[PDB]
């Protein structure tokens, strides 16, 4: 009658739902239980070639075993019977990127493992997102393009103005290996206070860390619109402020593919994707729909 | 014993609170609830030279933590707020502000013209708006920051008073570095207002699976609880940036709490937005009844005790 299935990358994924990267994904045991789960799919640690709060509305944080350890999960560890897997790497150059991609590359083609590149981390000592720098976005893309022989997609920092939703979209649509866009990556740089310790609560960097959860949600779903929009020929998933399945709904409706949950997870646990799924289909059943292609990007004006 | 008192600008103000630039700030009507409530300052609605009916409605909407907005600059024009600074306040009340916000650098410069023999004899003190999110094709001018220098060149040739600026949020530490380089490069700018709303967010109701207001697909600036720890983290970079510059704050506020930590992290004046545009002008005796109550249970007796006195770890 109806499904949350996702047929996308060559995979029907059984629904839309994953952890976003850096949450439940480090350890064995944890991307076991992601595994265990009934998400759609998963996906890694950003990890590099060799801190958390809760708040009343959310989370902020400053946060890998190696580049080394999550493809060695990949190539022999991850039962794919299971669900696919995705892995997110965020290298402190392009060049470091690059030698990543390639040895990733025979995992990728012999096993099906996705890349998501992260462009977006706003905790990297001395080194904003490289997003905001459209130069070096360029860059990268191109590096991992020349490197990297298979599709990959792209971890994407908040933008707030329609200028840079245009010059990023301009320079994606440039690189036909990215056929995914994933939005949005932490609202970085935030600062929380605690009222009775009058100190920062995280710290690192005088205090400053990146933010999610219900303070990132019209944010995520105005850069997964924008994308959506501006990108017709890639797919976009969606991350920011999920924790009920009418959010996910809406993140569907401004164009999302996949959905993807890291706050809400990180208190709840795996189990949050049964009531996730539950919660979505839901929303179809009250709405006569189907399935999610009826309504992905079907947004309506006022 | 214990004290709000701000002693800035050569004024004297009996607490930081005043309205956020764009609320509770259009009509006279609203202006004088303003300066008849308990807030130690107020500002008017951002004007451009002349009278703007607005974006079409809806374009203001309530969310669960606070609010979407597109006004597209609705305000009854310079000339409106010029005479009420220049007639109608009543400055043995509290000191006034005024926003400008006009479409170039010039508009801007005209205004100024006309507005600095009011501000001579009456004190009336301009904050320059460089952030409205929501200004048909284009993006927020401190988010360019060679029109920023252009826009603070142009003022401080045509305005011989010190002014303040209303800047968007920044979200990363070169952008924090290359905005106060500029900043501290012209001695007018007096003070820095950290934050205007958080650029075109989105929202979309599920029943309708419409978004929720009218204008740019549904796009708008983000203000109220989703905003506050964007807000600190901008009055605290530009504190610890700008410290021959006062840093007002503004986003988030709602409680005596929320304005603490907004001092702690440098503010001298605390701008209440989406809060007074839901509870109206009695909201400021609840925050002064409840920053007095954080203090007291701390011991303080005036704001300079702990204002810019955030802690690391
Ligand atoms: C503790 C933590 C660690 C994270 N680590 C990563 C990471 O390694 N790579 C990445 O792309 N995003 C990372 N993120 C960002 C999340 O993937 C997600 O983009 C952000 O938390 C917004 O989603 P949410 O509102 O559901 O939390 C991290 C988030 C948190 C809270
Ligand atoms: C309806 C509305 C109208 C606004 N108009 C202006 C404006 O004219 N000028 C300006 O500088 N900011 C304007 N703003 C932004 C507010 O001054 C403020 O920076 C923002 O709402 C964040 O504060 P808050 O979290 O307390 O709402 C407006 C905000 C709202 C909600
Ligand atoms: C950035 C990050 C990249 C690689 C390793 C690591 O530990 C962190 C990261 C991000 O992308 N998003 C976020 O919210 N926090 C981070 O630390
Ligand atoms: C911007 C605005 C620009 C020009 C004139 C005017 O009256 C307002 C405005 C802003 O600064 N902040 C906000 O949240 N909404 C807007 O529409």
């Amino acid at each position: 009658s109806m499904s949350l299935q996702v047929g996308i990358l060559g995979n029907t994924f059984a629904n839309p739902f994953m952890n976003a990267a850096g949450v439940m994904c480090s350890t064995e045991e944890e991307l076991a239980a992601m595994t265990e789960s009934t998400s759609g799919s998963l996906i890694t640690k950003s990890c590099t070639p060799a801190r958390y709060y809760t708040l009343p509305l959310g989370s902020i944080n400053s946060m890998n075993k190696g580049f080394d350890f999550y493809l060695a999960y990949s190539a022999r560890h991850h039962d794919y019977s299971r669900k696919p897997l995705f892995i997110s790497i965020s290298g402190f150059s392009a060049e470091e990127n690059a030698e990543m991609c390639k040895r990733l590359a025979p995992v990728a083609a012999e096993k099906g493992v996705i890349l998501e590149l992260n462009l977006s981390c706003p905790n990297v000592p001395g080194k904003p997102q490289v997003a905001y720098d459209f130069d070096a976005m360029r860059r990268y893309l191109a590096a991992i393009s020349e490197a990297y022989p298979h599709p990959f997609g792209v971890k994407m920092p908040p933008y707030f103005d329609f200028a840079h939703f245009d010059a990023a979209a301009e320079i994606l649509n440039q690189f036909p290996k990215v056929q995914f866009i994933t939005c949005i990556n932490s609202i970085g740089n935030g600062l929380v206070i605690d009222v009775e310790t009058e100190s920062v609560v995280i710290k690192p960097k005088q205090g400053f860390g990146g933010l999610g959860g219900r303070y990132v949600f019209p944010t995520a779903l105005a850069n997964v619109n924008a994308f959506y929009r501006r990108c017709p020929g890639k797919l976009i998933f969606g991350c920011g402020g999920v924790y009920t399945g009418e959010d996910a709904f809406l993140h569907v409706l401004a164009g999302a593919s996949m959905v993807q949950v890291g706050t809400a997870l990180h208190e709840e646990g795996a189990a949050i994707f049964e009531r996730l799924t539950a919660e979505l289909l839901d929303v179809m059943a009250k709405k006569g729909y189907k399935a999610l292609d009826e309504f992905r990007g079907k947004v309506k004006a006022m």
